[PDB]
């Protein structure tokens, strides 16, 4: 899987 | 904008 | 306290 | 949006 | 000085 | 190129 | 609280 | 799961 | 060894 | 190559 | 020792 | 200047 970040502001890590 | 982290514990990134 | 990350995927920091 | 890095070497963050 | 990030998107570190 | 992480768990950086 | 870094050089995290 | 790093030196992320 | 952070606030890395 | 950061303040990653 | 990253692409931490 | 980390274990950032 790839890992990086996502912003909604809050920013979290995301694993896909 | 500035970016850094916020703690509530959970810690997230924050963009202001 | 220790600080590191937790995955549920979303990944956040955690402080214990 | 997704956040990660870009290399040109200089490396910066990028938000898409 | 404080250190954190700045977004213009490109994201860099900033020292103030 | 883009830079981010890959998980196999071991997690490394990856440059594409 | 906010979290980011402080430089004196040594650089540490700081929680405010 | 928890995420943090492991050193053998090479240092990688580890997910447990 | 494991690597992660410790908070006393100042935050440093720690290797165990 | 080695990777780390460079400060000019703006801070970027650098790959050598 | 110094700590930073090394790229071969895979990127890992390195301690010297 | 270059920025990276130093380990003594405690790990801090260092700016040279």
């Amino acid at each position: 899987a790839l890992v990086f970040f996502a912003e909604d502001a809050a920013i979290i890590g995301l694993a896909v």
